[PDB]
């Protein structure tokens, strides 16, 4: 439950008071996921969901403070409110699960116990709500309005176990899906939520099938297996500062940024590539004096993927690519998307991989065509003059092509083809000819850009791609096969 070491830090009257609770919690042997989720969820409710300060409520108060260009009001997180909310969740969990019926084999949770905790959270939810609704991720949401998004159900099942005393049960994460790891060596896996809009009830099953299938959703096995400190990182990354689609809460942005720096300094972001990208994103908006520059952090997110996850992740390269696209750095952006397709090349496109398909489809047929049209504008009184850009674009299509190989459903269709022709066309034949497409000559070493295609489709297209006159039909037909 809630002990004095936690309660004496209440009331949380400012942002620094929230960072203080989190600092203290990250120093305990077992940081309380429930209390930290409800707290984040309480400040988020008043800062983004419902900003209209209440009149009927007497217990609730707000804290004035000077805003940066009058006053800014903060929801005072009274111990009273939060404790009641904490007591509600524990009682609900404890009252539903009877651990005397489950035999703990020397501090080890069994599948049958895990699936029950999973069923408890699952059956507590409302029958009809929008799944992609913002701010339904925290435990505050689960208790106060009983709504949880896909990844939020997984964290609540981990939260609920820690309440029951189950320590071996941890959050498992890919780049678009969440589940649970448990057992005597943390090698047992279990599905606790749903993925996408409309699919079978995989809940309670192993993750083994998606790993062997070579789907991006299961990251060929190199996914994150969180410890308590990483589960806190997820929860912070899950703060949503959006008030609406155009405006965001400055305090929620400042909060998340302060929290990420706390987690970072303690080394808890070393095995979390996307949190580093998020930190960089926020550092570009409001930079913190005496801290690494966004690019340094973007590159730390990639470094983490390379070291701890066999370079099998897409988004650390997407985070960098977004940064360059924001600042019209065409070669640096095209380079990062080419790097992205180099990661996806060794995967196989499955039905459930629609989130990253939509991602590659937009860059190949909306974002890249928009950067090159803007580059063509500037040309009338440089990237289109750079042969290296052309190699990056070519390397990007090589990636999608290799991805399609061995996959059940097609990736490339008639819609992709026109934007390849059009994008090739933005590069002059003199520029395109400066790129040498070489298979290789001699293997290893003995004691004008060069490019090597890893896919059949692009290898067959070699001569057409470099030709002064682009044979549209031949490139369209070859890419569509
Ligand atoms: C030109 C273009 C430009 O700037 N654009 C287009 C590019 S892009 O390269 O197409 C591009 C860049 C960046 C992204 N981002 C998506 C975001 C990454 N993450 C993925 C995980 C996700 C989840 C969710 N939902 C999640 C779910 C399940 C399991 C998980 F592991 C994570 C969140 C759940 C709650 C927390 C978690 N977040 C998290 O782990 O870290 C934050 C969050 C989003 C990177 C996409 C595409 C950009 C510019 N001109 C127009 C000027």
């Amino acid at each position: 439950g809630l002990k004095a070491a936690q309660k004496t830090l209440f009331p949380l009257r400012s942002i620094d008071d929230v960072v203080r609770l989190f600092a203290a919690e990250l120093g305990r042997e077992e940081p309380d996921l429930v209390l930290l989720s409800l707290v984040l969820g309480f400040v988020e409710h008043f800062l983004a969901v419902n900003r209209v300060i209440p009149t009927n409520v007497p217990e609730l108060t707000f804290q004035p403070s000077p805003a940066p260009d009058g006053l800014t009001y903060f929801p005072v997180a009274d111990l009273s409110i939060i404790a009641a909310l904490y007591a509600r969740f524990t009682a609900q969990i404890r009252g539903a699960v009877d651990l005397s019926l489950y035999p703990r084999e020397g501090g080890v949770s069994s599948r049958e116990l895990v699936k029950k905790v999973s069923d408890v959270i699952w059956n507590s939810l409302s029958r009809s709500y929008f799944k992609d609704r913002a701010h339904i991720q925290s435990l505050f949401s689960f208790i106060t309005g009983t709504k949880l998004d896909s990844s939020g159900v997984a964290f609540a099942v981990v939260g609920a176990c820690q309440a029951l005393g189950l320590r071996d049960v941890h959050l498992a994460l890919s780049e678009d899906h969440a589940w649970v790891v448990f057992g005597p060596n943390g090698e047992q896996t279990a599905e606790v939520t749903w993925h996408g809009k409309g699919n079978e009830d995989r809940r309670g099953q192993t993750v083994n099938a998606g790993v062997a299938e070579r789907s991006w959703l299961y990251l060929k096995g190199s996914y994150m297996r969180c410890d308590r400190k990483m589960e806190v990182a997820f929860m912070v990354c899950a703060i949503n500062p959006s008030i609406d689609l155009h405006t965001d809460s400055l305090e929620l942005l400042q909060l998340q940024q302060k929290l990420l720096w706390l987690l970072y300094d303690l080394g808890h972001l070393e095995r979390y590539p996307m949190a580093l990208g998020n930190l960089a994103d926020l550092e570009e908006l409001e930079p913190t004096p005496g801290r690494p520059d966004p690019l340094t952090l973007y590159h730390k997110g990639i470094a983490s993927a390379k070291t701890y996850y066999r370079d099998e992740h897409i988004y650390p390269y997407m985070y960098l690519a977004g940064y360059h696209c924001r600042n019209r750095n065409v070669r640096e952006a095209l380079q990062a998307w080419a790097d992205t397709a180099t990661v996806i090349q060794d995967y196989n496109y499955c039905r459930e991989d629609e989130e990253i398909y939509k991602e590659f489809f937009e860059v190949a047929n909306d974002v890249i065509p928009n950067l090159l049209k803007e580059a063509a504008s500037l040309l009338e009184a440089s990237a289109l003059q750079d042969p290296e850009c052309f190699a990056h674009l070519l390397r990007f299509y090589d990636g999608i092509c290799k991805w399609e190989e061995g996959s059940p459903t097609p990736v490339l269709h008639v819609g992709w083809a026109t934007f390849l022709v059009q994008s090739l066309g933005r590069f002059e034949g003199q520029v395109r000819q400066k790129v040498r497409i070489v298979s290789g000559t001699v293997a290893g070493t003995a004691r004008g850009p060069v490019l090597t295609f890893q896919s059949e489709k692009m290898k067959g297209m070699k001569e057409l791609l470099v030709a002064t006159k682009i044979n549209s039909s031949a490139i369209k037909l070859q890419l569509t096969a």
